[PDB]
């Protein structure tokens, strides 16, 4: 069914469907067993921030990951989007929690999007920022537990009211716009995410992360994604 | 029914319905009898460009528009947008024809919208340009006669096949999301729109204008909306 | 000598040269005594956010400041810029301190400048943001205690180890880059600019205040302009 | 002496200092022996764009030129800049023209650069884009025969007041402040260059071409750079 290319933020190492013994940050092309992943050193309770990059000439997806006052993670594969997904795709965030759980709260979402032709002084661009999310966001299409408005920030998977988070939960936010990312007569095509993050968990093995996608536009979670799934796989192929 | 807020430039003077005995520019406040008009020098088969700008703290409309080699025309208005418009809008461009008509090509179209809070670094925005407009233009919502990809162009009204321009059309194409105008806790709020035009016309009357509009989110072409009415009202009230 | 447009942040009111009775914010054309003032709400310790816009249709030079969780307060004056400065400048800040005193730290600061002319597609523009300052900045021309790096900050006046402000300092920092708000064939100029500051004081009636000013290219900090005079004027005239 | 890391636009083929057999793209690092060439298949009157993009997790220095209504030259190359340039560095177009020759003429030119730290929503970030420039462009630093203002434009190397092109001529053209590319905290730093140029000339055999360039911030034409040097090196080593 859907196709779908996330960079994701794995919190919990399940070894047996190929996570690392660690948390890492992995490339996902349409299967959650990562295409790459690199050691992700998870802090606790610290706003994180997520960078993501690519770019149609090099045909390469790069991922930043770092905290403040911290060395930081990067990881990158050498794939041509053009062969994996479509013409116009959805970008969206997702996170998921399952026995074990932790808040996946975004505190800000950037995307950058463009389109160079051959045409002199011929550019398509789209660029929106988020620094702040309110209960009523029209331009975003929430799907599962995700809600918008708590503290301005947006909450992926459930939290209760004193802010604790909820196991077996699944949420997702895509921009409500379809993005263009080929085109015919395209020389260069380029894109740029940008998002900072808060896990917190009152536990020592907080599960399962969180993660950048891009899909077919009418995307939806498929069933029984929780957990391990990060609310993007059918199955675990 | 809906609400618009529209920058007019207007090719036929029906001085019946308020229009100046000249092409204008005029700004629209929920009425097709502008509060403001200037003269427009209109060139028939130029490339004009239009610039439209507002900031919630001014509270002024203003709108440039020239031509290459040109003195340019301006027209301003103090309006507070907080008082006529909802909080969430979709933008646009408009255009007609009637007995007499005219080609209303869009060649480019840019738009950026930010809101900015009183929390430090907290600004959302919103961009999106488009020097080129495809055939399957998914982020456009094209109303009426409006058809994309015709030389890359946007074409507001029907044109035959040898580019010849019908009377009696009316389209708009509106961007796909919806655009957050006010906030409550926004310190500033503003917008500028640009857009470039062919108006091209075998006759000496060219009629009937093309406007840049902001409407309620599910704003539809109002009947009978063509010829002077500018697919934007419904009557000339 | 000098041509001075500035926004002043006058945190000690000398009402004996113009100051309202209180700290506010005001719009200085060639003088100290500001053409326009209002009523500031001055947080000592609190980081605030000063926004200042300007276009060459409106003709109007606005600004508004903030402090998160608080009211803004906003200050507006029609002025043709074109009259007032030459067709090249440069940008800066500015602040002192006198018998009273205070810490005048900046923590971001961000520019934008756009000439967009009659010719179809055709805009030149600048725009710099820092979010951090290193020791050497080589892109700003800093005078007098001015000095960048302290905790990735720009210190305008002068502050002890301990990070204690000093009395009697002044210091200024403008951008490398002459900027060009003028020109020919311009149909449309316009500038906005952004800059977050802490003002901290150990004593009750804190002084003197931050300024944002536009200055000929070869602008330099006139003698005697500590204390009241901000650093921008050499008499209070 | 200098430091300098190019694109070269080489309009003719020097086989006797490594070109190949005809008009190519290259990236020289310190030297004109290009460490990567690509065919170009160059066309005289037409107006060229030239985009140049690299960011420091990818450590790839990629470069694209297109003309309207062709196939598109790319050419790539794995460097990482940090091991090769200078801390702050200044950045340029150059030309020259020998026995053989063309007018270098810019028509447009815009340059972002962006350093983004581990500091939470901290990034430092420089873009101009001249689309027009002006016979007195404060803003640009002239070396040699370049000039500004000619039909808005900028002409590299010298052209008779007809507009034909002289050989043995040699200019650059630098944009005054200096530009920082790496920073001690720096997760992710990345630059892009967009330029469109006019190569025309009178011969069969043009000669000798147009460069992007990065370098010391003091750097200066050498001595005897003309024809097939660029402008850029001082011998053919
Ligand atoms: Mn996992
Ligand atoms: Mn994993
Ligand atoms: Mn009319
Ligand atoms: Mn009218
Ligand atoms: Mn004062
Ligand atoms: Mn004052
Ligand atoms: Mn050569
Ligand atoms: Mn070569």
């Amino acid at each position: 069914a859907d196709t779908i290319v996330a960079v994701e933020l794995d919190t919990y190492p399940n070894t047996d469907i190929g996570d690392p013994s660690y948390p890492h940050i992995g490339i996902d092309i349409k299967s959650v067993r990562s295409k790459k992943t690199a050691k992700w050193n998870m802090q606790n309770g610290k706003v994180g921030t997520a960078h993501i990059i690519y770019n149609s000439v090099d045909k390469r997806l790069s991922a930043v990951v770092s905290y403040p006052n911290a060395d930081s993670a990067t990881v990158s594969y050498d794939v041509d989007l053009d062969n994996v997904l479509p013409e116009w795709v959805r970008v969206g965030l997702s996170a998921s929690t399952g026995l074990y759980k932790e808040t996946n709260t975004i505190l800000s979402w950037s995307f950058t999007s463009k389109l160079k032709s051959n045409s002199t002084h011929e550019t398509n661009a789209l660029h929106f920022m988020f620094n702040q999310f309110s209960k009523d966001q029209k331009d975003l299409i929430l799907q599962g537990d995700a809600t918008t408005g708590t503290d301005g920030n947006l909450e992926l998977t459930r939290v209760s009211s004193n802010g604790s988070p909820q196991g077996s939960s699944v949420g997702r936010a895509l921009f409500y716009a379809p993005v263009h990312i080929w085109e015919s007569s395209a020389v260069v095509a380029s894109f740029e995410a940008t998002f900072t993050f808060l896990i917190k968990s009152p536990d020592s093995h907080p599960a399962d992360g969180i993660a950048f996608f891009i899909s077919n536009i009418d995307s939806s979670i498929p069933s029984g994604s929780t957990g391990r799934l990060l609310g993007l796989f059918p199955d675990a192929n």
